[PDB]
């Protein structure tokens, strides 16, 4: 069966097959479409889905069929009835990682996606262990602001009572404090997290821009607390180029965005703890991490110093603010040389990256309602594309946060 | 089963069951999501009248009484006879009103219970037609104060005496291809231009041309009509504040009026039925005039405030969508010509859809129509989970005319 795309900005359309090769649900039915809805093992089911990734690893390098390729399953498949579960060759770690990015339907920067750095943290065995493996995936990542996309893989999960885990959400983020007065000091985002880290014993500044500390399990056990070295923390002042007041709001950020939370599957196999990171598209800081009602919340501060007409909506105001903060972050980071890539550009590039592979792969899975920015969403050629969503392993997924699962020692 | 949506903003959490009284399919799988795609017999009748008017005499208090039962009975009957049946005027606008509050890419349903109806039901010629929509016109434009309406034509019969206003929207700008290979006005009717003057139309080739109606009557050719001059409210565009905006010499109409689309009631279809209401400011600022495809502003725009084109990361064209859109709805506002933005628009939605959540238990809706063109995240409904689903009766897209008639 064959699907057409339609890009009603240059009538280009485009066929899709890859998703003949979607295994996985969608949350949708033929009744009911939930695409805007944020989120809707056993000896038997491993060696078929083992299966279904080798055939994909060894097709990819062109050995399908080939003795390696046979023996290989056949290596496998003894492993798994030995010891229920089988190792991956650094190689196939590799390939599993990049296509789990490379299907990753919510992701506009996949046209990076066969460059990534790699580094295998399979022989971790605890949370001091881990922090040593995150600090050298921070600073080789960061490169002194010359950001390179890189993951770094601990421990694939056995029994489900060995997990590793990164308990923050992402490596680098600010802490957020719930006042008594109802009001919140710093990242709403990351007011729960904050408080399982006091609970540990963190010594939290009590600040607006607190860089947290990690939270690492290692091997099922309890989570133990470290501090990112301070110098491995690259931040950026944000200031306007016109408005020298734009400074004064105290304002800055992270230039690494390092997601810690997911789960990555290859082959059956799962990784709990995979930390990975690449860089920011300026509008997930200045409009959703600064703009959003529940995050920041800044456009109001802004808007005042602009002297807006902030009595009546239909003036635009926070359009008008909400623009020149996004100019303010873009600036910033680029007159301080941290790698950044604005929404017209970045969804430009997606888009020939999305034609490419529709040519080369067949298709190309995105979700709509996230690939469009959240902000200008017309003006970009994203929003006037038409997208298929549907799941390919490898990928990315969900997981319900540690502290509502883990058993305590 | 019974799904819920959440409010990533406020948390607030909604359950919906009405979901689990659609009818047509969405075009999604559980193996593929197609919600970005633009577009995705007497036994047949009798089934869908029933489903209708048994929701029609639910919603009066009257489920299961004898008029209920009789109504049935007699519609039964009429279809067993004439292959078919018409509804009580009652039945057509609660239909019609039910179809807007249907509309799932609609953020403006928190006005469906306030919707004028036109029975044209008797009409028989174009002409017939172009005057019942001058009067549709007219009234909905209100000298400004616009009122929402519809204006509803005989429904489909054997299917080649459909009527069909051949107009995508009652009033719009004309579109021609130019020797230098660009084109004039509006690109996105440059088809249906050139069918008027295929037809006959004396285009003026202007960058604003009203377009001449081209109505259709029983099956018959579409004839032109020129909507009274007098009757097609414009606004001259102004920026409060730069005052070489006038200079770019844009205009733009006050009453949006949808007019190819097909309505459906207790399984009879309207083919021709033109609706209105107003404008939301970010569907002219932003779409019509900044689309690539349509009048393409942007970079003019950018070019009179003096800012850097030269790279993308100056958010030159951010800059220049938020002062164009501040000038349409400041034009309209001065003018005293309905018009919300898409603040204000968003914020009703989340109400409607509350009240909808309370009182019917769901509220079919579109993600990807309504959350508008620029600013997504800084509305609520960018934060707002929807369930899209298609309830009857609704408001349905039909091929264009000039590819399936017969002249
Ligand atoms: C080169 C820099 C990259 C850019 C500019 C980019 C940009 C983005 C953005 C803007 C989003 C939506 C984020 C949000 O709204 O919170 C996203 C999501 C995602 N990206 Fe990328 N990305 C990049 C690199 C990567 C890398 C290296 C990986 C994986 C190896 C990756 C995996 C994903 C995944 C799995 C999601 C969806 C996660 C979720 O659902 O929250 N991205 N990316
Ligand atoms: C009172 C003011 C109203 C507002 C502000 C409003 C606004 C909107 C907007 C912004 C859209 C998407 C427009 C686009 O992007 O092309 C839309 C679509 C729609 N509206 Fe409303 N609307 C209103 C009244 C009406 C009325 C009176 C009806 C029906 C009688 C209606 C039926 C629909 C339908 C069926 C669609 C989807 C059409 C399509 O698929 O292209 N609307 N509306
Ligand atoms: C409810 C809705 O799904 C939600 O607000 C989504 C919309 N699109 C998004 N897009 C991106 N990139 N990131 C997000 O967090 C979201 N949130
Ligand atoms: C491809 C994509 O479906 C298309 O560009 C949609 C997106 N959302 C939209 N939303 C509204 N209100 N109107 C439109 O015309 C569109 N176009
Ligand atoms: C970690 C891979 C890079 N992905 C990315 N650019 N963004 C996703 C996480 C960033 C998040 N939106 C934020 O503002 O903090
Ligand atoms: C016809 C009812 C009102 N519907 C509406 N506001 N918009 C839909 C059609 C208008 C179209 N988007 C335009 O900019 O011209
Ligand atoms: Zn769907």
């Amino acid at each position: 069966r064959f699907l057409k795309v339609k890009n009603w900005e240059t009538d280009v359309v485009l066929t899709d097959t890859l998703h003949l090769k979607s295994t996985l649900e969608t949350g949708c039915t033929e009744h009911i479409c939930m695409g805007s809805i944020m989120l809707p093992r056993t000896k038997d089911q491993l060696f078929p889905l083992a299966k279904e990734f080798l055939d994909q690893y060894y097709s990819s390098i062109k050995r399908f069929g080939s003795k390696a390729h046979m023996d290989r399953l056949e290596e496998v498949n003894k492993e798994i009835e030995s010891t229920s579960t089988y190792q991956l060759k650094d190689t196939e770690l590799i390939y599993g990682a990049k296509h789990a990015w490379r299907n990753a339907s919510r992701c506009v920067g996949r046209i990076q996606w066969s460059k990534l750095q790699v580094f295998d943290a399979r022989d971790c065995t605890t949370a001091h262990g881990m922090f040593n493996y995150i600090c050298n995936h921070v600073k080789y990542a960061t490169n002194k602001g010359n950001l390179r996309s890189a993951i770094t893989i601990f421990p694939q999960r056995t029994d489900g009572k060995h997990d590793f885990r990164v308990w923050n959400s992402q490596l680098i983020r600010y802490a957020g404090y719930k006042q008594p007065d109802g009001s919140t000091l710093g990242d709403p985002a990351n007011v729960q997290f904050t408080e399982i880290c006091i609970q540990q014993g963190w010594k939290a500044p009590r600040g607006r821009f607190d860089v947290l500390p990690l939270l690492l399990q290692a091997n099922g056990n309890d989570p133990e607390l470290f501090q990112i070295p301070p110098e491995l923390v690259l931040e950026v002042p944000i200031r306007h180029p016109k408005f020298d007041w734009f400074k004064d709001l105290g304002l800055k950020w992270y230039g690494l965005p390092a997601v810690s939370n997911m789960l990555l599957e290859i082959g059956g196999l799962e990784f709990s703890a995979c930390p990975f990171s690449g860089w920011y598209m300026g509008t997930e800081i200045g409009v959703r991490d600064y703009c959003d009602n529940s995050r920041y919340n800044i456009l109001e501060e802004v808007a005042k110093k602009m002297d807006l007409d902030m009595r009546k909506t239909s003036s635009l105001w926070k359009d008008q603010a909400l623009v020149e903060i996004n100019i303010a972050v873009l600036y910033s980071f680029q007159s301080d040389k941290v790698t950044i890539v604005d929404h017209h550009s970045a969804t430009e590039s997606f888009i020939k990256h999305m034609e490419n592979e529709y040519r080369c792969r067949g298709g190309c899975p995105a979700d709509w309602v996230w690939i469009v920015p959240p902000m200008s969403g017309s003006i970009t050629p994203v929003f006037h594309q038409e997208m298929l969503n549907y799941r390919l392993t490898p990928s990315f997924e969900y997981q319900p946060d540690p502290w509502n699962t883990h058993v305590w020692k």
